[PDB]
This record gives C-alpha cells, structure tokens and sequence, in this order.
C-alpha cells in the first residue's frame, strides 16, 4: 500500500521476462531505459518483454527513455595509458580532436571550450575528481593550474560549475534515440542537462516531429543553469528529475539539498511529477543491503513530496537488483505510512482541495477520478491525499503516465458516457478494485460539461 | 436585494389583489392568515387573490395558517362591571362557570383547572398582571395567596407556568380549520399552544389524515414549557415561531433575549426555518414611522439569523401596513447587507454543503443553484449563510412556495430535471435568465446524484 | 460578579446617603449629575452625600456631570395654549423671540434658524412628535409645510435630521456648570450634541484653564453630524455616550443600532469607555418591572461590547428606581456572564503584552488579572480584550482609582506606592488574596510598565496565590 | 549566524591551542573527550589547553566525556591470522576466555552472551561485517549459522539485534573514567550503550557521589532496548545522543530514519538538548572535501530540530579538520537560516511553556531580534529555545557550569554575570549586555524573560523593552 512510485534501470541482468514479473511484484513501477548504453535491439527487445509480461499478468507499468544527452569529455591519451597530474602544475586542455594527450595537455569533444570558458573559472575532471583553474585562453588552447593531485585517464566526464555551456539540448544521437522512443511509443522522455526552455522546447519540437506529442517530457536537471532557469524549464515540461550527484559537482554541497526540497515544492504545486535519482541505494550494487544513510536519504527524499525515488545501476547492472527493489519499497511504505496531507486559486484547485479535504473528513479510502489527460489525478493527488487515487481513463498513454505519479492507481476503461454514468461505474470499479469495500465512503471527482484540462465536479457516494 | 424574508399577516385591509401585489412589491415573502378571528370565505377569498396575484404577475409567495389555539381565561363579573384586588389575601380558583367572584373567589373557563394544578404552582393573569401561588387543593376549588396587587377585569387570560394544561392543541373550530388549510393546499400551518413533542405529532397526525402530509409546521413556542422541550419540538416540526411576547409573561425578561437567540441557533443548525413574530413594529399600527427600540429589535433579531420576520397587526387590521412592510424590507435589507457567512459525527450532506458554501465564497460566486425534491438541500445550504443568493429548482410546487420562507433562497419550478448534466444546462440557464449571474460569473451547482431524495452529495463549479 | 458598569443619573429620591447607599449595593458605580436640571448647592449635595456613602462603607464610585449643551427651543404660545397644527398648511418659524406664537408660527431662540436650514430639509418638533418640510426661507422666517398633525405647545425641543447646526460647542451656564465640576473635582465630563473635534477641544480648553485637565472628556453622539465626524470625535474625546433616542429623531431608524454597534467596536479598539445610555429602561418610570424589549435592548448593547449602560430618569425622578437598578443589574450579570473573550487573529507593545496576558490568563484559568497602572491605560489596554478574568487594578492616582470604575469589569484599588517591579508582585498578590475575587492556589496574571514612564505597557507575569 | 552547535571530537591533529583557536573560529562550540582511547594526562592536557584558548580569547565552550561503555566483542584467534568463514557452516561461540579461536568457533568477553541470547537471534560481527543465526546454546557455548562468506580478526564488535543485554551499565574504566570527569568538572558526559533508566540512575549516583551533580548526562541510544525505553532514559537523563550508525547494525534500517526525528521531537518537548551523531562527515576524513549526501544528512538532521551536530574522527585523527568544522559550519549556517519558529498549536501545559512560548511569538510580532534569558541552572534558555525562534537567545547567569553547558544549546550565547539583584535590575543589565553583545542595536526591540518571585526551575515573567 505504498504511494511513492519507483523507476527501475532495466539492463541485461534484469530484461527477462521472469525477472521484469519479480520486479514488478516486488514494487516495480515504471521501467528505465538508459541510452547512455545498449542498442536498439535490446532496449526493443525490454520494451516487448515488459509489454508481453503487463499483458500477460494484467500488472501496469510505465516505460521512460533517458537520453545519454551532450556531454564535454576529454579524449585519448598516448599509448593509452593514464597519467599523473600534480598540484601546482601548468596543464592545458585543445579543442583539436585529432590531438592525443599527455601529461602537458588533453583534448577536449567540446569545439566551445574555449569561448564558454574564462581566466579563473573552475574545471573539474572525471566526477570532481581532480579540479582546475583556469589561469589562460589562448587560441584554441585553455591554459589551467592544478588544484589538487589526482591521476587522469581516458575520456573523463567534464564539468563548468557556474559555466553556460552552449551545447546543444540534443546529441545527434539523442535525437535519433528520441525517434526510437517514438517508434516504440515510450510514455515518457527523460531529457539529460536541461539548462534553458530552449532545450525543452527543442525537445518538444523534436518530438512532434515524429509522433510523439503525447510522450511527457521529464527535464533533468543537473547544473546551475538549469538550477537557475528551473522555473521557465519546468512550465515548459511535464515533470523534472533531481539529479544530486551532478549537482553534487556543479554547485556548492550545502546547496544540493535545498535545490532538490525546492524543486520538488516546486513540482508537487505545479502539479507536475518529479523524479529523484542518482546516489539512491548504490552499495547494493554489490551488497545485499544498503546503507543507513542511503536509507536516509532516500526517506527524506520521499518526505520532501517525490512522485517517483529511481534505481540507477542497483537495478541494471547490479548483482542484488530485487533486493535492492524490494528495501526500496520498504522504505517507501514505511515513509508513505506517515505523511500527511496538505491542504488567484482557479476551480481545480479549490474543487481538488476541496475533494481530499472533503475525503479527509468522511474517512474515504479512495478517491476516483475520471481523467482524459491525467490532469485531475495529478491535481488530487497535489495535496498528498490520505485516501488512494483511482484514475478511470479511456486513454493508455495517460493510464501508463500515471503509473508514475505517487499514490495513484490507474485503471482503462471502454467509457464513460455521462457523470452519473462515471459514478455507477466508478462505484463498480471501486468495489472491483478491492482497494474499498461496501460501507466505505468514496470521494468522486470529473469535469461535467467542460473540455478536457478542467475539474469541476465532486460527488461524495457511500459503497 | 434582501435575504431574510417577511411574513405579513393579511386583512380587510390588505386582501385585496393591488394591495397584495403592493405588498408583495413591499417585500411581502409569505401570508399569514390568523384564524383567531374570521370565516372560511374571507381566508378563502385572500387566498385565491393572493393566487390570482401571483398567476398575473408571475410572482412567488407562500401561505401560513395560523391557528388561534385553546386558552384559558377568566368568566363572567358582575353586571359587566370593572373590579379590583388586594395583595397577600386570599384568592380562590373554582371549576365551576356559574359562580361568579370579583375577589376572594374566581371562576375559569377551563374544566380541570382543579385536577391538573397543584400545591406551589404559580397562577398568572392577564398577560402576567397579577401573579399568585397555589395554597391548597380541595374538591372544586384550589385556594391561592396573592403575590402582588393588581386589578382584576373581566375574562383575563391566564398562563400556568411548568404546568401541564392537558388539553388538545386544536379544539373543533382549529381542526376545521385545519381541514379547510388541507383543502386549501396551503404551504405552512403554525400551530398554537405547542408544549411538548406530542403536541406536534398530533397536528401531524391531524394533517396526515387529510392529505396534508407535505405541509410543513412551524411549532409556535410561546410559553416555558414548550422551551422546555424546545429541542423534541424542534425535532418533531418542520420550523419554530419565537413568540417573545407570549414567552416575556411566563419567563424572567433575562431570559427571553438568550431564548430567542439560542432557539434561531439551534433552529439554523437543524436545518429548520425559525421565525421571530411578536412585538416586532406593534406601533406602526397606529404610526406611519416604527420607533428605534422596533428596528434595533429586528434588526438583531435578523443578525441572530432569523429566516423571517412576521407583520401581525401592522399588515393585518393595521394604518400603515404597506409602510410597515416597507420599512421592514429595508431594515431587512440594510442588516443583510453586512453579514458574514457562517462556516460550521459528520456525515455526507454537511460536508458538501459546506464545501459548497465555502468553494463559493473563495471564488466569488454570485449563485448557488440547487436541486430539491424536498427543498432540504436549499436549506442545507442556507444553514451557513451564503453570502451567494440560492437558485433552487424543484419539480415539486409545494417545496417551491415552502422555499419562499427560507432565507436568500429564489425557488424556481421546473417542469423536469432528468440528470446531473441536465441539471447543470438547465441551471446554467436558468442562472442566466434569472438575472442574478451573468456570463462570466461561476455558479456553485449542488445535488444529490445517485442517491435518494434527502441527500445532497454533488457540488460542481460551472462557468456561464 | 457583573462586569458592565451602571450610571445612574441621581435625583431628590436618591440624592439621600441611604439610598445611594442602596443604590451602590444594587450595582450603581457612577453617578451621573445632570445639569439640565438642578443648581449648585443641590448638586454639590450630591456629591457630598455619595462622598460621605463612599467614606463610610468604603466603596468606590466616580462622579460624572452631564451638560445641558445649547438647544434649538420652539417659544411661547397664544394664551399658554397647544396649537393644532394640520398638514399640508403654510408653518412659519420667525427669529423674532418677542414673538407670540400662534397655528401659523411661532418663534424659536436660534438667530441662525434661516441660515443653517435649506429647501427641502426636514423640521421635527417636540422630539419628533410633529414634522415639517421646508417651503421657503424669507428674510426672518422659515416657511414650511406641515407633514403630519400634531399638537403644538410651550417651550418644545427642535430636531433638524441632517442638518449642521452652527451652534457653539458651549452654552453660557455649562462654562460655570464645568468650573463647578472642576472645584468638585468630578471624574467624568458629559458633553452633550459633540457635533465636531473642535468642540471636544473647547471643553478640554475650558477644563484645562480651571485645574480640570485631569478630567476625562465624554463626547455624547445625539445627531447626524456627530456621528459623520466621530472617528475624530473618539480620537479627541477619552470616551463616548450613545444617545439612541437623540440619534432616532436626527437619523434614519433603521441605521441608529449600526450607528451603536460601529461606534461601541471602535471605543473598544481605542482603548476607551462607551455608554449605552438613553432609552434604557424609561418605562421603569411608572412601572415597577421593564418591557422585553428594553431587557432586549440593554442585552445586545452588553452584547455589542459597551463599558457602561446609564439609567436616566429610571434613577432620578422614577417611581422605581432601586428596581430599575437591580433589574438593570441583573440584566447585566445574566448578559456578561456568556460572553466570551476577543482574541484578534493595528497594535504596538502594550497592545501584544496585554493582549498575551489575557490569552495567558485564560489559557492557565486564571481568574484574576492584576495591573499596575498610574494612568489608567493598562486596565483598559488588557480591558479590550474582554478577559474572563476580572482586572483589578492598582493605583496611587485617585482620579484613575476612581475613573476605572466605568470601565468593564476592573476593580480599582487605591495603593500607597509601587516602589518596583517585585514589589508590585508581592503587594498584587497580597491584595489578590486580600480582594477575596482570587484565592489559594489560583494562577494570577500580572501586568506592568517596567523602566519606562507611565504611558506604555510592557510586563506581563504569572504568579500563583 | 548559525544557531545549531558543533561538537567536536578533539584529538592528535586538533590538540594543540592554535588548533583549538582555528576550530573555536572555525564553528567550535563543545570538544569531545571519546575515552574509547587515550589516557588521563592526554585528556587533561586537552582540557588545560582549551581552557588556556578560552582564558586568551574570551570565547565560551563546553567539554564533553564520552564513555567507551561496556561491549561484547570477540577475542584473539590463531598466530593473529584472520580465519575465513563461509556461508551455510556451522559457527560455535564460547564463554571460555582462555580458548584461541579458528574457523569453527571463538570465545566472547561477555558471560552472559549464553544466558542473555536465544535460539533464532541474530549474532553480527565486526560492525555487522559477518551475520550469523543462532541454532543451539548448549553449555557454555553457543551454535550459529553463518549466513554470509566473511573473514573473521581478532578483537571485533559484537551486535544483538533486539536482543536485551545484561551487561553492566558502567564497565569499571568507565567509572574512573567518570571519577576523572569529576576531577576535571567536566560539562557534559555523554554515557554510551543506555538501555534502561536504571542505567542512567546508576550514571547519576557514581557522579554525585563524586561531586559531579552539576554535570549533565547525555544518554546515547544505541540499539532497540534503549530506543523502547526512550521516553523514560530521556526523563531520567539531561539529554540523549542519537548514534545512528549503532543503530544502523541494532535495528531494521527503514527505522532508523524515524527514530532519529521521533528522538529529536521528544527532546525539543521535553527542553533537553539533543546531538546527532556518528556517519556524520566521515568521509573528509580522507578528502577535503564531504559528499553530497553526507551534507544532505547533517542538513535534514539539523531541519529535524537537532541542537548540535557531532564530529568524530573528522577533526581527531583526520586529514582534514579545518575543513570538516569549517563545511559543518557552513552547512549549519546555510540550514539555520532558512528554519522558522515552531510554536505550540498532550493536552495541558504550565506556566513557563504559556510564558516562554508567548515570548517567542511576541518577540516574532515585534521582529525583535534578540531574546534576553536569566537563568541559574539554564532551563529558562531551554524553555524558550524549544520553540525555535528566529531571535537569539542571550543567556545571562551567575553559574559558571550553566553559562558552559548552554553552549551546546541551539541558538543560544550565555554570558556570565555577577549578580542579579530584581526583575528591573535583570532588564538593566540586560539591556545593557544586549546593546554591548552588538546581537542588538540602538531601537531594536528585546524580549526579556525570567522567574520573579519564583524558586530555580520556573520562568513567569517576560517582558518588553527598546534598547
């Protein structure tokens, strides 16, 4: 009976059908695809698997592609072999690709190095792991001083805290990534290193371009410009994922915490779902249990009001995936059983508020909601109801995309004909989904004689 | 634009068809017809006028019967002639008319007034004019110790406080009465001398066996017994009338004020119609100007939360009935004018209701418009004084006058209503055609879906 | 154990040291002196025999003189007949005071009678019982037509609903009738038809010259004007007197109660007394028992939130008036005893600490609240919260010992001196258990300026008895 | 700005006065003594040079004992060789010391591991490293199974999950340990494996009878017993440590998470102070910099409500003091400066909560931004702390162990006078010390609060002055 959702990574370990079923039954919601590795063949092959299993065992699930996204990395080195890099020492970084690199100097992938960089900014190389500051620009070379000791290797991650760096929203391989999606018809599309409205929109576009209008676009975001963009970022998308570990290297620590509270605040008002991801149970990609503070972390970040807590690499590549899955939904519900809900405004707003207060007063176990979009679910469900969510909808895209929000249960219907119509068979499939019984009070919200996008309507109704 | 709603007791004066239509224009919500005095073809006739009135100008109103009640009263004197009393002397009361007694001795009009009375009970007279205490009970006469001087006159009434009377609410002339009301199809019936609970069951009854089974009674609590038993009363009727007045000679004055405000209180909270009635404008039946004890009175009477106020007097055998109701429409409207709403086991209907209220108020509704069989839900909504008017539509013509004595509620007849969208169109035009909203403005939509008739359970926000 | 305070307005029937005696123990706390009737030595009198009540029984009391103000009077008639007067006929009043007055006019004592009036204003005589609509305004002479039949006779008082009436503040008697207050050293000045600011200023100013600025200054709202120009009225008077009845005839009826229940709310919120006064208990006259309605009346204005309600002709020239004052008491017990305290959610210092020392109160049950006060302005500041608690304040002022006694349910006490802080706490405390309102073990709130002069509020302390 | 405390864990790298000097500058507040290791001289010379720091610089501090405690822990094995044991094989435990222990079996320090354990339970080894299931007690032995592959050393930690230990509340170092503490007069002494009030009682008598009575005992829960018998240790105790990382191998680990915000509440309720501790930055042990998620947990155990937060092995023996105080510092700081007041909105409560609680909030109305507190044993700046005002409470006392111990409290500076003569006295001189604390300015509204008339342990009066 837990409500906080949970995205699995789903990789070679853990594609097969059986294991897929014992993910789901272990609290598995939404499946991820990491782009960042595999082909199309595989990621395929998952998506049919799933999709035969939830047809098979009549369990929901939803599906999301995380893009790889633009990254800056730096390159070969000579001989292939890794270097040592001392503090105070003079190295330089090329944007020449051809160049193989030494102790002296490295190449870079990114051809705006240099113009996005200036005298004094901070480099850091390979997750944080050795820093630099850049003490000249010339041509088409970045001159930097070492700060600490620290041993470089092939093709390290690259990060410019509190640098715009003009990359592209899209890889070119990202935006082909993105025509698979399409292709495959994912619910939902996780856009890495979202910095500006711009990439959304570009997202967006891309999208549209190949069918794909209906797919909810999740931005994440993972520096301080899109940190500090984040408003524009999340009015034009449908949800955000918090990813620590980058900020965890872009901005200051202290201010990590207080970048996910916010952005999570930010969501559950924008009735928008939002993801926490990265740094979650990562021990228990080789130990059968994770660590308190992982724990912790995790139960904080549920508190702080997350639709959805992600497994990235526990659940993919790791040795105890179920296990990981499993402690994960402990948490969850033992989270979940403690919080409490939070009660110009429009009608949705005062109508929703109204329903879980109204819920709240009666005892309701369930609200149900006739939803075409999924608006009304997510508009209940922004006041952390007690009561579960009950979603009828005629529509599978928005029934797969509510498997994400927390504490909804969404359920595909042939139709609903009218309101009372809705209440009939609301009270039907209340009394079916064995989620309440008969005497139990239900709480039922809809849009009556208004175009999708409005709710409007409350009816209180006894089982 | 006021809420509260005057109820105007109708005479000579006042039953003509122009004056009805002129009171009506005053502010005139309900007719009172007092049956203490007058004949089945006058009552008849201002009914059929007052109907006649409302067929021409499409104006809505409702009909209360008044019944005039049993009373106990003192008899014959000598020669017709005024007497006097002295204090801390023997007075007697006998159950026999034939004797005559100017003091010492006194006869009543009640038969039993030996057998129910008993040692230590008070005896007053003449609207509380002289007071005095049972001494001894003794075959048929019952000898008592005057409590205060004062001059005794010819046929006084009496009040026995705390003392059962034992006889009917309805003597033969009140249940013709009450037949006639039946076949008139009148909306509400206020009944006299109510004590207690089984008071008003046998009206109901009385109804019942004539087809009057719809008809709402509002139990008139007019002595300290019925405030007694104010709550079974309450309980057992369908509304109150606070007769302050009646009440001011039986109780302490301390008392009356916190009386009348805690039966309006509880009378809200039951979600009943309560009407304060007595010495409301008593000198505007001889002046065309009330006096300012008068309007401060209603006034606060309206701020305790009164669905109605009553003219009886001023409308009825009274001057100035027009100016009356008249400027009892503008006290009504200037002290409607600056209240508030009043927010609050709880069940569905309550909730709702409230929600509905509040919704309203939090997104500056203009209307409420709501569907009623019974007409419970409108009052269901009133019970928190909206400050939204409340647009009730019915397919049931008598909740639809009966709805006309609840405060800031329009009833609108309506030939059908087969669902919830249905209700929502026709409210939405409804709304617009009444002329209380307009485009732009939300309504605040409340019925009861799938469930039975006394359940309001669907609140719904619409955009015209 | 009543809380709303009564002023009674004292006459030969109880001018006596008995009966004021009886009249105190009844619940009578002011004496109201009304200069519109009586001379010197009768109202020094009376001031002597409730001083000599006072000395004797030891109980407190205040002294308020009421003025008559200036008065707009109709004069004599024809043979010292009325006069009938029909409506739609041709009325005329003349300036002329030598003038006989006939049915066609007659003369009243203000030169300004064509100046102040227009066209189309109303003209009320005899307290409303005859009205007049103005025609025409011609040199001496107001032209107007009678609106309804009455009886005219001598010496009859003149209303002019709406109407600025350029009159002064001050009528040439109440200049002495003030000194007199000021030799007797009254604690309350009634100042009757306070139309404007300026006239609570010439009352203060006059005061002031006679060793009077001590004296608190209640401005009486009988008209239209004062009451259009009360908020600056309130702010410039240290108190307010309700005039209904005066109100009724000057405004329209229905807006008279919403005259009272606006005015009471914001004296509350200034931190200063309200009386609800005329038609209180009038029929009590002649009758030995009230009407409903007048209970009725009394019980919503303790219900609206005011100070003090005054008895006036019920306690001078009545036939019952030691009833009057019982019954008004009784009145005033059964009303105070369900009312509740005003918790808000501007306001300053004394305001948060008087306004958390009744929360404090009331949230530990304490049934007594002692403040030290030089001024009066704590008692009243914690006052304005309505607290459960009774107030008792302490004092080493006499004239806010003995001013105190009009405001709602504080106890003054008359102390040596308050040499500090603790010693305050100790002293309170001995004189919580001495009052007999408190006792052993009971928490009491205590409430003081501390190191600051005596004009701000900024102490609040538990203690148990 | 910040309010939460820093207690730090004072050791080789941080014993010197500069050290001191640069850690008290750094965020400082109280030095931790951990007598799991070191001797009395060592100690000692700590205290002497804090005390020395503190006598140049004018700054206040507090000094913490930390008790080793009682433990049940393997003994020696082999030639000092580790043994591997693997999962599945049968494990045996022996209450006979004079046993070396291999592969199959090894004896415990703790007698009463036989009587104390049952059939079912749950034995971890070295911090939970190696997990076994008891199968059998028999004799002076107990039979495990080994549920997991792990090598065995010599000398590890012994964890019973659930398990209700009879082992002493006091090991005997432990109370010369305290005899020591006494010596010192020492302000806080942080008392390790608390599972009863007995154990806290028997604390508190070994003090007193040491003239140690104006010391505070802070009681560390450490495994479940303690957790179930929270509510009386904390009665009976000054104020509780929360060792989440002992707690982390006692407890299921969703648990935890809970235990250490239901702790926190109670002793905010109860106006004792309470320190998150353990797995705090260790981290920075090794690097200069701590992890995200190791600030994300001070941070969140600060937004619980803790008054201080604890550092151990990050400012003794690591790499990088200075930077653990100082990020600790900042994350302080950075977490104080977005919390707002909590004030009460358990049904009846006294005087001192209506004064203390209503001084807060009038403080809050008039954006007062100093709270002036007299207090003897220091109860009052407690009081008033509880509610978590945005003022800062300035303490002022004539005891010298209340002016040090208040250092620990959240949002509190103590300030030591001599005397306190009345109630106008009290806002003389405070007023007086707020303007010369420079917390408060000229026209700043101050909250002063204090007993008048009043024995020690009750707060009546509070009152309202402009500086």
């Amino acid at each position: 009976m837990k409500k906080t959702k949970i995205v699995c990574t789903i990789g070679p370990k853990t594609e097969s059908e059986e294991m897929l079923a014992k993910m789901l039954d272990a609290g598995m919601n939404v499946m991820r695809l990491n782009f960042s590795h595999g082909d199309y063949a595989e990621h395929g092959q998952r998506i049919q698997n799933l999709r035969n299993v939830m047809s098979k065992t009549g369990k929901t699930a939803a599906i999301l592609l995380d893009t790889k996204g633009p990254e800056i990395r730096t390159m070969k080195l000579e001989g292939g072999n890794d270097v040592s890099l001392k503090a105070g020492q003079t190295f330089t970084f090329t944007t020449d690709k051809s160049v193989i690199g030494n102790s002296e100097m490295v190449a870079v992938t990114y051809e705006g190095f240099t113009t996005d960089l200036s005298v004094g900014n901070t480099v850091l190389v390979d997750d944080g792991l050795i820093g630099m500051e850049v003490t000249a620009i010339e041509g088409n070379k970045v001159i930097c001083k070492v700060l600490n000791n620290g041993d470089l290797g092939e093709n390290k991650g690259v990060n410019l805290p509190g640098v715009s760096i003009a990359l592209p929203a899209l890889a070119e391989k990202d935006k082909q990534d993105l025509i698979f999606g399409c292709e495959q018809g994912v619910d939902f599309v996780a856009a890495s290193f979202i910095r500006k409205r711009s990439d959304v929109i570009e997202i967006r576009e891309h999208l549209k371009a190949h069918g794909g209008e209906n797919i909810h676009i999740i931005s994440k975001i993972e520096n301080q410009e899109g940190l500090n963009n984040f408003d524009e970022i999340l009015e034009a998308s449908d949800g955000i994922m918090v990813a620590r570990g980058d900020l965890g290297v872009e901005i200051p620590v202290e201010e990590v915490i207080f970048a996910q509270k916010m952005m999570i605040e930010k969501c559950i008002r924008a009735r928008k779902v939002v993801i926490t991801a990265t740094q979650m149970l990562d021990s228990m990609i080789k130990n059968p249990r994770p660590t308190r503070a992982e724990a912790g972390d995790v139960a904080n970040a549920i508190l702080d009001g997350t639709d959805a807590v992600m497994l990235s690499g526990e659940s993919a590549k790791g040795k105890y995936p179920l296990e990981a899955v499993s402690i994960m939904a402990t948490i969850c519900e033992r989270t979940d059983r403690v919080m409490n809900s939070r009660l110009k405004l429009r009608i949705t707003e005062a109508v929703c508020r109204g329903a879980v207060e109204t819920a709240e007063k009666l005892d309701a176990p369930l609200i149900v909601v006739a939803t075409q979009g999924g608006k009304s679910a997510r508009a209940v469900r922004k006041y952390f109801p007690d009561a579960t969510i009950l979603a009828l909808t005629t529509n599978e895209k928005t029934a797969h995309q509510l498997v994400l929000s927390k504490g909804v249960v969404p359920q595909l219907v042939k139709e609903i004909t009218s309101t009372d119509d809705f209440y009939r068979l609301g009270k039907e499939l209340a009394l079916q989904s064995g989620l309440a019984h008969k005497g139990d009070v239900v709480v039922m919200v809809s849009g009556a004689l208004v175009p999708s996008g409005t709710t409007n309507t409350a009816s209180v109704h006894v089982l």
